[PDB]
């Protein structure tokens, strides 16, 4: 008898082949990858390579069975190192021979060859026959009469001729081409032909261009698995027509139902992430297995998901020929509650809103009673299309009868609903939130009401609250949120009342992509399928925010159309601390041995600013400071006159003013100039000593000179010569052609890599800048052509991500982003880059603490910044453990190695981790790596220095058995070491409680409340999601250093609401563990260039003085209209949220300077009459906000500061209504408190305008 082994073979071919097998002296057997040492008992190994995951150890016991003397063969390895195979070149054809071309006939004749060539034991065997050879490019179909047979062409011509005989061709019809092998297709390709199309399967992996030229079809669906190339992109281009790509789940349906993930690993890249990079669209879910009688896998299309798909190709078709006179469109937007404004990333939304509808009016769509202006239009809003909280019940009771909103009835609901949703999913609306049509907007007779404004053909909709405002904080594990019936009801009229032929979200970001459950290949019960439909999906998204971009492609089937950011110019503020540089200057250039009258010259002037508290110095009498620390206050001063900030926001169809298109240009090329000869000349050993300590001498030697460069080349763009470039660099012209030469392969020693690389950092940007010019004037009118064009059914172009600044490749806007490969994270950049930044952070912490080195370091991980930076992050976290990664031939990460001692020079430091919802979409198989990795340091033995990984280990172990868990239990949670939100949430939920102020007393119920939100693991694929009591808690004692990254230039530390939620949060719970504060460092890679570590006390101030309270930035802003009023409102919020996660952070000096530019106008610009007339809610918000900071004591304010708060306040309330937000409407103890500061007659008239709206 004959036995053979098959390893790691898919379900499909191992059943076609055990079927095909009839001889009885034949046997089949499977292996697991964890038994690979039963391999010396069998007389034949087949394995497949094809995606395969092993580590040296079992790679090694294959390595033996090999040199035992049992034949092996490998099929299709995708990495070289796993390629063994031990067979003569003879054999090694014939096998393949019948593996790669497939077949029954071709399985029957591979067996008996095995018994009688390999085994060597013929005995009884029939005569075998040569391999049978397919066409490896043709055209197919199935067979009339017998749909089991299969036709086969190989030309254009026999093709057609064969649908003529079985009356399969229309006349006039369009076409339909169908390429790929990832699934059988039969059903799709006849369901296709009966809504009247003419279909062409193709089966060719290499030469498919050839059949798509002669055909000429309107559409592409593609199977894909991996990519086309950028000859596709030409075409698609030059024809203007789509490309779709659905996919496929290799499992049963059951099953693929309670995954929660769908897909992960290599396969997700192949099938998701690669063919993004074409442009292709709707990831939609088509094809999966079923079992026959014998209990064999078979492919098919699953019945109700082909219905969905074939009505959706329609619908983009249906856009090229329907007349625009007659198409509908639905848009939604953001809106505030009450009388807030409408908001977008650094976009003008209203002004915006309006010239949109202009150019479709234009175009010949039925737009009619469109207003005058941007300024009615603005009214016709607040009139029609508000939005309100579930308090507010004297507000939307008056809504509903001055608003004239859309009235549903009980009969048309539940007809949506039946023909939408699942009965089991609609069932846990009704637990919820009870029966139709629930309680808020609901008319006496039973209806419920729609917000809307329509004009013709064309319909605007805000966006409700996709949960309920329930006032409970803490989330309970096992139960998802579903949305209320208002939510679902929107949504449905879209689908089916107005029957809309297009979507649009205008700006960033909605809700919808983010409700539950699965992450990637969504199923029927998902709620983001459900809501959209078979509608065409568009998505206006900002540059800067590619991260968060991927989530709406992938759960919400849209199409992102790209804007710009908000142009930039310098802070000057040069001249308010002119005179303290001076100062400066002569203390350097003193020669005097006593050098203390100089240095106290330049103490008296750092006390005076306040400076000394953002760098944490002392404010003594008569101690003069060090050489060391007056030079960390020159750098200081410096970095604030080279600031970069932001002016006015971005309007739609208008470009810049001229003077901030030439400011916006200086800000994209000063910077990678300077830096590139910087590096050069440190290389060719020069005095770059005083430079690289000064911040000074940089400006002077290297930033100024590179000023005037780009001044003449925006001038005289013809001046981009190669003479420039070699004497600007101070390089002979045969160096110039070596250096060329070096990026040509890599699209050498160490030292002319680096070389080369300075040098095409110069040349590039030397001669881009005439065209970064031009793509700034021009990108206003490409945005509102490409979305012209999108409506029609047009193609749109792909594009990377990431804002001018970081990326200069962004430009111009108008098209669809896309992302990277997690598969190949960390980059070989990346690596190096990782290693330096963890250098850093544990230097800046031993002069702090007398040269003592962290126990432990605590990470945040984002999605944006993984991506811009290739993996950057991860490294720093791998460094400090001491374990590196091992890359395969085509540059892979799937393995790690451990570090020596010796080679490491200090002790290891554990780590702990927390992630956020969109990081875990993009790489989860990277979260597997840092949780195997923890376990590697921590079994590592004999260390010349101490193992810190093992001491917490033992730690943490003792903590557990304490708080009363089994032995057992204790050894197996004590490495746990990644975290996130509980049943899978995106976010932390701690806004929410922070920012209602009654509701809380003492920060320690905060910090249970974040531990119970934020304790899930995520460390491996068997217990994903699993939330164990205490895991969290244990995991975080002896932590000492709190790290969060950052990379874009358009926020900051307190412009950004997020920042303080992850990073104040964590930073909160380690000091109710440990007792102790631990540190806060930010990791700054905006400048890609030159990247560092910054405390965070010192980023705050750095921001507050070119922000807040620098009169520039605050000119610049009153030019703009609502939306540019509400930043400030939301800088103040933030503010205080740092306060009460990070008490040691805010100074009281910094609430007293807001309060004399804001309440007592110091810097004589006029801003309540500016706040008066652009959006008075906003005032509102920023006074009720520093009143809360008084009563809660984090802010010592005197009692004439309160009274003069108090006073502006009411006055504001009593002349333009409330606004009703949470502080101003739903806040009991800031009510009486506010009452009790202000007039008894202004006190009655306040309270009573607030119990008008609740
Ligand atoms: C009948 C033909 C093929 C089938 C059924 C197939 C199927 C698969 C599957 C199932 C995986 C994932 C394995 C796993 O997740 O365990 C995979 C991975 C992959 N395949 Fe294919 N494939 C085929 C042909 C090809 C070809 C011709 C290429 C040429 C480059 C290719 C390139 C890749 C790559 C790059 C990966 C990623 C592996 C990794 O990232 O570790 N495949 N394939
Ligand atoms: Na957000
Ligand atoms: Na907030």
């Amino acid at each position: 008898a004959t036995k053979i082994a098959f390893v790691n073979f898919q379900t499909i071919q191992q059943g076609s082949i055990s079927k095909a097998n009839d001889n009885s002296f034949i046997k089949l057997s499977e292996v697991s990858l964890d038994n690979l040492d039963r391999l010396t008992s069998y007389d034949m190994v087949f394995i497949n390579g094809m995606g395969l995951r092993i580590v040296e150890e079992q790679r090694q016991q294959i390595q033996q069975a090999a040199d035992k003397g049992i034949p092996v063969y490998t099929s299709m390895a995708t990495n070289p190192a796993n390629n063994i195979c031990n067979l003569d070149s003879i054999q090694q054809n014939l096998i393949r021979g019948y593996l790669s071309n497939g077949g029954k006939t071709n399985y029957r004749n591979m067996l008996n060859y095995i018994r009688k060539a390999i085994d060597g034991k013929a005995s009884a065997v029939p005569e075998v026959e040569d391999p049978i050879e397919r066409p490896s490019d043709m055209l197919y179909h199935a067979g009339i009469s017998n749909p089991d047979d299969e036709q086969e062409f190989l030309t254009v011509a026999d093709y057609e001729k064969f649908m003529q005989e079985n009356n399969l061709y229309k006349e006039g019809a369009r076409k339909i081409m169908i390429t790929g092998q990832m699934a059988d297709a039969t059903d799709l390709i006849k369901a296709l032909e009966n809504a009247g199309y003419n279909v062409y399967p193709v089966q060719s992996m290499t030469r498919f261009m050839s059949f798509i030229e002669e055909v000429q079809p309107d559409a592409v669906i593609n199977m894909a698995h991996g990519r086309m190339g950028d000859k596709m992109v030409d075409y698609l281009k030059a024809r203007n027509i789509l490309l779709f790509a659905p996919l496929t789940i290799n499992s049963l349906v059951d099953e693929w139902e309670n995954d929660p993930m769908g897909m992960s690993g290599g396969f997700m890249s192949q099938s998701i992430v690669t063919p993004e990079i074409d442009g292709a669209i709707r990831p939609f879910a088509l094809f999966a297995q079923y079992e026959d009688k014998e209990g064999l896998r078979h492919s098919y299309a699953v019945p109700e998901r082909l219905k969905t798909f074939v009505s959706t190709i329609d619908n983009y078709l249906n856009l090229k020929t329907k007349p625009n006179f007659e198409k509908k469109v639905a848009i939604y937007y953001y809106k505030g509650p009450g009388q807030n404004a409408l908001t977008a990333a650094g976009m003008e939304v209203v002004p915006s809103l309006y010239n949109l509808l202009l150019r479709m009016k234009q175009e010949g769509y039925n737009i009619s009673g469109l207003p005058a202006n941007a300024q009615e239009l603005g009214k016709m809003i607040q009139a029609q299309g508000a939005v309100f909280n579930a308090y507010a019940e004297g507000a939307f009771n008056d809504f509903m009868q001055n608003g004239h909103p859309e009235l549903i009835t009980k009969e048309q609901y539940e007809s949506w609903v039946k023909e939408s949703l699942r009965p089991e999913k609609y069932q846990e609306v009704v637990d919820a939130f009870g029966e139709f049509p629930g309680n808020y907007m609901v008319t006496p007779d039973g209806k419920l009401g729609i917000a809307r404004l329509q004009f013709g053909n064309v319909v605007l909709l805000p966006q409700n609250a996709a949960g309920s405002g329930d006032n409970s904080f803490q989330v309970v594990h096992g139960t998802d949120m579903a949305p209320p019936h208002t939510y679902i009801a929107s949504y449905l009229w879209m689908q089916h009342g107005f029957k809309a032929d297009a979507l649009i979200h205008f700006g960033t970001h909605g809700s919808l992509e983010f409700t539950p459950r699965k992450q990637v290949a969504l199923c029927s019960n998902d709620w983001p399928d459900r809501l959209v439909g078979a509608v065409p999906h568009y998505y206006l998204y900002s540059i800067g925010n590619v991260g968060e971009g991927m989530m709406a492609k992938r759960r919400s089937y849209a199409t992102l159309q790209s804007y710009l950011t908000p142009p930039f110019l310098e802070s000057s503020v040069r001249g308010i601390y002119r005179e303290l540089m001076e100062k400066i200057k002569i203390y350097n250039n003193s020669q005097k041995a006593n050098k203390d009258q100089e240095s106290l010259a330049v103490k008296t002037l750092t006390v005076k600013m306040g400076i000394h508290r953002d760098l944490g110095l002392d404010s003594m009498a008569n101690k003069p400071y060090t050489e060391d620390e007056i030079a960390r206050v020159e750098n200081f001063a410096e970095e604030l006159a080279t600031e970069k900030i932001t002016g006015q926001l971005y309007t739609m169809g208008v470009p810049y003013e001229p003077e901030r298109i030439t400011s916006s240009v200086y800000a994209m090329a000063t910077e990678p100039i300077a830096y590139s000869l910087f590096a050069l000349d440190k290389q060719r050993g020069k005095a770059t000593e005083s430079a690289e300590k000064h911040r000074s001498v940089f400006t002077q030697q290297y930033l100024m000179p590179a000023r005037l460069l780009v001044e003449r080349l925006m001038a005289n763009p013809s001046l981009a010569t190669d003479e420039l470039i070699c004497h600007t660099a101070g390089i002979t012209p045969q160096e110039l052609a070596k250096a060329r030469q070096i990026e040509a392969e890599r699209n050498y020693s160490k030292e002319e890599v680096e070389f080369a690389l300075a040098v095409a950092e110069v040349e590039r940007t030397i001669k881009n800048v005439g065209n970064y010019k031009n793509a700034l004037l021009t990108s206003p009118e490409e945005e509102l052509s490409s979305l012209m064009n999108a409506l029609k059914g047009g193609y749109t172009a792909p594009t990377p991500g990431g804002d001018p600044i970081a990326n200069p490749n962004t430009l111009p806007t108008g098209r669809n982003m896309y992302a990277i490969n997690a598969e190949a994270t960390p980059t070989e950049s990346a690596w190096e880059k990782g290693i330096a930044l963890a250098k850093q952070t544990i230097d800046r912490y031993k002069q702090r603490h007398n040269d003592s080195i962290p126990r432990k370091v605590s990470y945040t991980l984002w999605s944006s910044e993984f991506i811009e930076t290739g993996g950057a992050t991860i490294a720093q976290v791998l460094y400090m453990l001491g374990v590196e990664p091992v890359r395969d031939a085509f540059g892979r990460v799937s393995d790690l190695k451990l570090i020596p001692s010796t080679e490491l020079g200090r002790p290891r430091i554990d780590v702990v981790v927390q992630t956020s919802g969109q990081l875990r979409d993009l790489a989860a198989s990277r979260l597997f790596l840092i949780n195997r990795a923890v376990e590697m340091a921590a079994a590592a033995k004999d260390d010349k220095y101490e193992n810190q990984v093992a001491s917490s280990v033992i730690e943490a172990e003792r903590v557990l058995t304490e708080k009363g868990l089994s032995p057992k239990d204790a050894r197996e949670i004590s490495t746990f070491r990644v975290f996130g939100g509980a049943n899978g949430m995106y976010g932390t939920g701690i806004q929410e409680m922070v920012e209602s102020g009654d509701r809380w007393e003492n920060e320690s119920e905060i910090a249970d409340t974040y531990l119970n939100n934020m304790g899930a693991y995520y460390g491996s694929e068997k217990n994903w999601e699993v939330f164990q009591k205490f895991a969290f808690e244990a995991a975080l004692t002896r932590t000492d250093v709190v790290v969060q990254p950052r990379q874009s230039n358009t926020w900051g530390a307190l412009s950004l609401d997020h920042v303080y939620e992850f990073m104040g949060g964590m930073n909160l719970a380690v000091r109710n563990v440990t007792g102790k504060d631990p540190d806060a460092y930010l990791s700054d890679y905006r400048n890609r260039n030159h990247m560092k570590m910054q405390e965070l006390k010192e980023a705050v101030g750095v921001e507050s003085r070119t922000t807040i309270l620098n009169p520039t930035y605050i000119k610049e802003k009153m030019k703009g209209g609502a939306s540019s009023a509400s930043e400030f409102a939301e800088v103040i919020t933030n503010t205080y949220g740092w306060n009460v996660m990070k008490p040691a952070a805010i100074d009281k000096e910094l609430w007293d300077n807001i309060y004399n530019v804001y309440v007592k106008d110091e810097l004589n610009l006029g801003v309540k009459q500016y706040f008066e007339q652009q959006n008075p809610a906003a005032l509102e918000e920023m006074t009720a906000v520093m009143l809360e900071s008084a009563r809660k004591g984090l802010w010592q304010a005197s009692e004439e500061q309160v009274a003069e708060l108090s006073k502006l306040h009411t006055e504001i309330v009593n002349t333009y209504r409330p606004s009703c937000s949470g502080f101003v409407c739903d806040n009991a103890k800031l009510r009486d408190f506010i009452a009790s500061k202000a007039d008894a007659q202004t006190a009655t008239q306040y309270k009573e305008n607030i119990s008008k709206i609740r």
